[PDB]
């Protein structure tokens, strides 16, 4: 489970959903998948939430947009401190690519 795993994926899904959700939103998502990074290798991040994330990863990779809810809202009600900053932008995300195969 390296930093890579997972936010590549992720600024690969924000880049697909440019052009078709509002800049002002994606921004947004931008800013807060940067906290994600530094908070990453700043050692602020747990392992257990690390792993989670990886999986959450792999669910869109597959398309299983509910799948990588479930470990969202699993991630929030278990590990809200480390992950209240910038979850919210990865949950948006989730939203914002899955209206894109719609």
């Amino acid at each position: 489970a390296v930093m890579e795993d997972v936010l590549r994926p992720l600024e690969q899904a924000l880049e697909d959903c440019r052009g078709h959700t509002r800049k002002q939103v994606c921004d947004d998502i931008s800013r807060r998948l940067a906290l994600l990074q530094e908070q990453w290798a700043g050692g602020k991040l747990s392992i257990p939430v690390k792993k989670r994330m990886a999986l959450l990863v792999q669910e869109l990779s597959s398309h299983r947009w509910d799948a990588a809810d479930d470990i969202h809202r699993s991630l929030m009600v278990d590990h809200v401190t480390e992950v209240s900053q910038w979850m919210v932008g990865v949950k948006r995300l989730i939203a914002e690519k899955r209206s894109l195969f719609s």
